[PDB]
């Protein structure tokens, strides 16, 4: 049930000047679209979605975790912390930091939560605990965004991202309340309007998390999409390119998502 219908991903990545990796699963039938799906691509900020899921998983055993107030100093405010900079003088709760990390890609929030989980190895351990043997986080922000060609640090594959996203948003990896909270945070993301969402009709529900590394044409998005009248679709689109100065493209990500939905026979 893989690639029952061929789609011109090769022409798309060639026009882009790099590599595009796509894995999309129709959770009803199990049919998939797969292109470079087992190659590694840099996670960039897309790790922050799985970080929030790991926090939610811990909150199942720590009843008061999400409401715990976290205070931080100016030293914690790294570039692009649009929410946490507004609460420097007050603090924020773990839940608020998690929402900011998912919905605004807030860097200070993500760093504080990463510290809570035991750093890159702790997030990697959480992903192993749901059966993901591909994901690896190795560095803190923002060194993890280097996107060096051939470097496996801070990477996963489109397939493993999709498989893990399915487990966390639709499967049993989180308890039901935490699952729906993860979904709600993804639905509330503000940074992905020009990526997978741009391929999704306005009358369908969707949640996503973006990543943008800032070198080597490297950017990505993963999403769960609820077309009306049929089972949800989970998909991941990751890009990279050979030269440090190559620019990423949101349009290429949206276009790859359209091809994935077309390949699955989802009328959009």
């Amino acid at each position: 049930l893989t690639n029952l219908v061929a789609e011109p991903f090769a022409k798309l990545e060639q026009d882009f000047g790099g590599s595009i990796g796509v894995y999309a699963m129709d959770t009803g039938s199990g049919a998939t679209v797969s292109y470079r799906a087992e190659e590694r691509f840099p996670l960039c900020s897309s790790f922050k979605g799985f970080l929030a899921a790991a926090v939610l998983a811990r909150s199942q055993q720590q009843a008061g975790l999400l409401d715990t107030p976290i205070r931080y100093g100016k030293n914690a405010l790294v570039r692009w912390s649009p929410i946490s900079e507004k609460y420097l003088t007050t603090g924020m709760t773990v839940a608020e930091l998690s929402a900011a990390a998912v919905q605004y890609s807030d860097n200070a929030a993500a760093n504080l939560l990463l510290k809570e989980l035991g750093g890159p190895a702790g997030l990697t351990a959480f992903m192993r605990s749901i059966g993901d043997t591909t994901f690896r986080l190795d560095r803190w922000q923002l060194e993890l965004n280097s996107a060096i060609p051939g470097d496996a640090r801070d990477t996963s594959s489109p397939r493993a991202v999709t498989e893990s996203l399915q487990k966390l948003t639709l499967g049993s990896a989180l308890a039901a309340p935490q699952r729906q909270q993860f979904v709600d945070w993804l639905k509330g993301n503000t940074t992905g309007n020009h990526r997978i969402r741009a391929a999704v009709p306005a009358d369908w529900a969707v949640g996503d998390k973006t990543g943008t590394c800032g070198g080597y044409g490297t950017a990505n998005d993963y999403a769960v999409v609820w077309p009306t009248g049929r089972a949800p679709i989970v998909l991941a689109v990751y890009t990279r390119a050979p030269n440090k100065d190559d620019k990423h493209s949101e349009a290429v990500i949206a276009a790859a998502a359209r091809l994935a939905l077309e390949g699955l026979g989802v009328n959009g």
